[PDB]
């Protein structure tokens, strides 16, 4: 069987618009952590990697980065952070928040380790999809509930490496 | 420099496992299913012997973990939400690690969470962790065997020994 | 939708573990120290029982791998393997596909020696010819549970090996 | 110590275009490319490079620690029958990459290749095949663009020499 293309992708947010938003988020984060000397940025794999890579290069001061892998089902830790959390300023960095369910469970687990502070930063937010009230400190774009990919977001492990955010559109 | 001397014999442990199993079986008599979770590596021998005496629909699972920080090196594979969960441990002394594990598991909203330890050193307690089932209450002796190591050795002793 | 029927009693398993320990202990007579490495979750009861019968300076460890779909390491061993005598301890071998990948992974770490012990072997299922040094029982291709082996996560805690009658 | 730019962000950017053209030509005929990075050092290079690679691309990550190379987190994605590209920020001794390449070869990828942004050929202690190299550099003490000194400097947008 030959499988014909069944969808295409159309740019929704360009690489340049994302770059602009990162400048804004970095101004907000840098201002927020002005009186902090060290910041630990924790990304959730796989989706946060592109965003974390770009953002971390704009954050000032002593910055450390780390990653965790969790399952979306209870939230299971597939890979924990390698850094100590207690007494540290911690910023969780995520590509997209929709339901909030995963981020809320990750927040709760980290809070147990008594960071000095815990904040959450998401590039994209679908506020319509929210199912639990998780506090998000820094938000890039507010978007409708579209089928989106790119800049770390996959569909069937495809499109994670698009430099822009696209919606997946049927023929 | 050191040697080992038997403190609690294999036969004494065997008798206490029957006593623990009766308490556990009575406690979960009305439960749909029980998930028993051991912490690696120390819990494996105790868990292996104990789970064989527990009635009903039993599943077993393991975690590996290594102050408020904890690192989860391996989480449980099984679902926790809405299930009866029994944490199975060889020895509780400070309770520091167990308390952190208990707190993390509580976030997953098990129907119930309980703790069983073969050995308890109550004089060593540094945090108030609730312990539901205890085999033997012991002084702070330097002990190995039945899963408990010194520098990774002696976990395979069938008895609990004092290191002399 | 199903029942169980005893295939190997707890007594028969106990007797076979004595035979296996005799073989293992004789095999490692000259060994300074042995690392026994069990695969989770299936090997845990067999490991617990067997390790208590093995002589000398013994250390135990565990790994968790996904079933062969690649064989992925979900939890690696904590111990160093390089230059150690290592015995992999498994509940059951059938296709051999998973154990073959595990053996290969451990060989890459350059142990002093590597050997494999399985309590149960279904040789009519073998797809890859992984060398096994110690075998407890050779069994027909039956739907089996108990002594660490599950059906849908149930029955791992049965103290005997049982056939499921569907 | 202090730091001094050795390779600018613009220079890295120019080289990533060169690397991307080589990779894109090499994999023009590929059904699925899987790019695999080692945490944490490869994340920045991976993020930049993957955005320039054409076709069906998936990315994944492993965490390994050297003593044996133990797998702290394996890839989530399937390797068997796929074209796989290991993406690394720096190769010096090659020891860890050689063990990683060997482990991935066991999974029978269609093809396996290695790309590094930086190579210190004079530091090589094992013969690992490297298919794509960005910059060949002397054994300078360096940080930035994912490479740390005691966990610091990973977020520098350029590659800096540490001058003590």
């Amino acid at each position: 069987y030959f499988q014909s293309m069944k969808h295409t992708t159309e740019v929704m947010i360009t690489a340049e618009e994302i770059d602009q938003k990162l400048d804004i988020l970095a101004e907000q984060i840098n201002a927020h952590y002005a009186d902090s000397d060290r910041l630990l940025m924790v990304g959730l794999l796989k989706g946060s990697v592109v965003f974390m890579a770009d953002l971390c290069r704009r954050i000032k001061g002593h910055v450390e980065i780390d990653f965790m892998s969790v399952s979306s089902r209870d939230v299971k830790i597939l890979k924990d952070v390698q850094s100590e959390i207690q007494g540290r300023d911690v910023l969780i960095v995520e590509d997209l928040i929709d339901s909030g369910n995963t981020l809320n469970k990750v927040r709760d687990m980290l809070l147990l380790r008594e960071p000095k502070s815990l904040a959450l930063c998401t590039l994209l937010d679908k506020p319509e999809r929210r199912e639990v009230d998780v506090p998000v400190d820094f938000i890039g774009f507010t978007i409708p509930d579209e089928f989106i990919v790119g800049y770390g977001i996959d569909y069937a492990e495809q499109y994670r490496n698009l430099p822009y955010i696209a919606k997946v559109v049927p023929l």
